[PDB]
């Protein structure tokens, strides 16, 4: 029942900042520009300890499955091949990758009748917000 209020079809309404996170994680100029046009669709869902986050764009495709607190490997949808530990803080869903030395974290968080996405890399912070579908 730990990620009850995540789960379901959530929209990307809007976005602030994405273009210079996207720069800071050191995305390309062309993946950055179809990126940042994409409208995802965030599919979440929860069948035991396994919680599968799934996006879906005109960009990209892309799915993780995972249990708290236990790292796995994903290829990011810019390409990076990451190490990456999902927990939950204080309700929070606490999403960090690894690779190359680096690291940024994105958080996920239910305020209101929104899913709210912050995505962080040094000191440039992105903010996402989906409603569900
Ligand atoms: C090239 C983009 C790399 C960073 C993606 C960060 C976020 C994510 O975790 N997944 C995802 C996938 C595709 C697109 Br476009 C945007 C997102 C973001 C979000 O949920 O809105
Ligand atoms: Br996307």
């Amino acid at each position: 029942h730990m990620c009850d209020a995540f789960v379901g079809t959530w929209k990307l309404v809007s976005s602030e900042n994405f273009d210079d996170y996207m720069k800071e994680v050191g995305v390309g100029f062309a993946t950055r520009k179809v990126a940042g046009m994409a409208k995802p669709n965030m599919i979440i869902s929860v069948n035991g300890d396994v919680i599968t986050i799934k996006s879906e764009s005109t960009f990209k495709n892309t799915e993780i499955s995972f249990i708290l607190g236990q790292e796995f490997d994903e290829v990011t949808a810019d390409d990076r091949k990451v190490k990456s530990t999902i927990t939950l803080d204080g309700g929070v869903l606490v999403h960090v990758q690894k690779w190359d030395g680096k690291s940024t974290t994105i958080k996920r968080k239910r305020e209101d009748d929104k899913l709210v996405v912050e995505c962080v890399m040094k000191g440039v912070t992105s903010t996402r917000v989906y409603e569900r579908a």
